[PDB]
């Protein structure tokens, strides 16, 4: 079975992806109101993609027979600059997220659990695909963004990306 | 636009839907430690609509130029004696949600504020068929859930129920 | 290659995968001469299940170049009192083939053979989902099979579990 | 209802099934050991079908109301010199086999016990088409397998033979 | 990110696809000047094969934001003396890039990189069953090939073999 | 059949554009690396183009019963200033394969080689199609690619351009 | 229009045609007589290839106001000491007409007839895939001819080879 410190872990990265999930929805509020619903859009469909992350480490821990405890949440508001900073912001924040999952890899091989290390890959896949996305949009922000004209174009492109 | 009042209360109801989505989340994890598969499959299944209601709210929000922020949203946990005494929070908890909807739509009223009072409609008539469904499995567990049989039967037919 | 280590406990392995398969098919003629019909269908499909399990380990051991050995088996007959009791033993013999399972991908760790555990993560995987369906249905004769009503429930229900 | 004798000797084939499905495993795989995968895919299927042997005898026994009973079950473990000795002796082990089957019929006949010589039936008629199929083999091995070609010619045949 | 340790093993792996895929059709082209077409035609395609697995570790580093670098890349001319020796070639050379990714694959361990790791589990399960196809070959010119008979069939059976 | 002169001509041209693919395949990761990947797709795609080039010169040096070789490759690696600059040397890259298979058709006219003549039709009728698409790269570069807005657009072409 | 040299090329190589078509019929026929049906059917197809190269020669005559002029046609009969014998003439003639196809395509540049080139711009690429399927039935007699097995296996390939 799961050892304490798997148990804590696992808890932990499910409320991170919870957390997550609202900062993703608070960010496409800040889009909306300045006008980027492209942006809004996108940041929309992500806080869903991350949610089933949440979902997926619920669902093992009670496979597993242990209870997975909901945190208290605290509120992801903040303030942003421009477009460019909140998307800084959100890559800075999945690549947290594919490092905590790797510390979590690294804690089941360490702790010889072989049932948590093999359910991990997926979110190791995952991830990279993610960090993939959010840096291709960096890059488009930094080649493109520093006209309204190129981020109109941007917020275009960002309303469908990734269908 | 809204009024101050408005927008706190808009606001207000998008976290309580936001934590009884978690709480819905949380019981349906009482449900599956104990056994009882079929109800925990209904309360995943009901946590993601009620998550549905917040975003209905959060865009709402949006629309009008206004920011919704998400708060702090406190742990849902707790302990349940029974699927029975679970389920009887459930369906407090809906007639409560019923509560503040009424609530708002009394302010929208009273601050003659149509837009937002028109909005509110899709969540009375909700909310009067979530509370008719919660009713109808208290009423289940009042007649059939006294044997762990009968519990048996309920958790099966929770487990598709309203598809 | 294989290292002698290897090679011993993937034999080991797959001799246990064969008897654990006549292991439920004895079972399952047990539910049948107590007359739980379903409960003999279900355990006779998963006596098919675990001899896939065999052949997959049988046939990985041939293309390694390796000669898979088929040991002397011995006999699984039992006596059960109920049959609680006997589904109580199939969920312990499915957490022992796990723990086997785990060891394995252990012992392929530790001997730097990554063919080996890149082959074993399908079991790791599987024995995830089974252990999660017997526990499942340990739970449902926890609930309801202390009555022959009951019983005769989660015989029916066993009869299509699983489809 | 079935005699003792009955109730013994069907046991007894019961497992000889059992045991002949396993050696037609073990042989195959001596295939795949010397190169000769078309043999092994061809003794794979043949040990698929004559575990439906064993299965038709222990549902058989079910059905009677007797409680089959899975012996300990001797490791089939052997050497071969050629692939023809080995079909050799696949094809002597058929012979056994069919002959075990007419001490049955004989059995239930002289036991005046109608019901089981109606059921063996099957098993005569079964038998004779699979010694027909294995002499077959035996004699494209005489004919063209003193060459390297022309074991490879009947290993690509077995391949697919019988379908 | 990646370590330099793991930035170079995988570049030289990629190099490593790269000259194998070259040598595999100089392969082919040996085949076809001592007019073994089938066998020509395998090795075009398994060429083309090994490319696709250059190609994948190319867009990995791109991925990770590495810049990969295509090397110098050694003639891969060689004399053979019979189709059986050059066949005996190209499975030593499987062999090695098999061995190859297992070393890439504890250097990922070692170095704690799991997004490596999950990446190279393709390369595990894929040089495995590429393996086995090579080994298929050589046994048919084990069986066949000591005359121009058998290995006339054997070209024919490559024109073809693994569609 | 072939002259020495013709025979050195065409393994020099199937080198060469050995070469150009891996060239065009390298200069697609420094579009990777710089952020452009609609350009880093579309030399991909040219870099498998280019490849059947050198396939096709490979199989005509094959039929005639040459046995073509394959050179040692020289490292395509290099430094661009931009994506302009970059995409100027794959246009002169391009113009030299021309002007190589120019001379290829003339070695076989003065050679009196009707064959290797007819042969080389196909890459006189291509190389003028290519030339004429990276001309059009090239103006479009030279028209929008002064601004970081221009260069998006260009690389959003270049993602789908040739299909 | 056409030179007389031209004329009288093309004349010639029309009767050319017309004798190979027959020759080939002609060792169709020694095939039949030794038992190799395959082979003769194989011949029997090449005949009708061949007549239609001497149909295209004979309309571009009428088609450039030229009459065209059937020859006396001398017996194509010879005596064969062997298929295999047979088929290296059969490949040696298929040589000389390439040989005189390269000779009408030089006659043609040299005379400026650039219409007559283009025409025969066909001839060329034809009798090089002609050349390489007959090298191709060279190559599996230099194979497998050597015993009666062997041409019996050849034989069945040349009955549908080419379609």
């Amino acid at each position: 079975g799961l050892k304490p410190e798997m148990i804590e872990k696992l808890n932990e990265q499910m409320n991170l992806e919870l957390y997550s999930s609202l900062l993703y929805q608070q960010m496409s509020a800040w889009c909306s109101y300045h006008g980027f619903e492209g942006a809004a859009a996108f940041l929309r469909r992500h806080a869903q993609e991350e949610m089933t992350h949440m979902q997926r480490l619920f669902d093992y821990l009670t496979d597993t027979g242990n209870l997975p405890r909901i945190d208290t949440i605290p509120s992801p508001f903040a303030e942003y600059s421009s477009l460019d900073e909140l998307f800084q912001e959100t890559y800075k924040h999945e690549q947290l997220i594919t490092q905590k999952i790797n510390e979590l890899a690294h804690a089941a091989m360490t702790n010889q659990d072989y049932p948590t290390f093999n359910f991990l890959q997926w979110y190791v896949a995952e991830q990279h695909e993610e960090e993939k996305l959010f840096k291709s949009i960096i890059d488009k922000l930094s080649l493109a963004g520093k006209s309204g004209e190129g981020l109109y174009f941007i917020d275009k492109e960002l309303s469908t990306l990734d269908t």
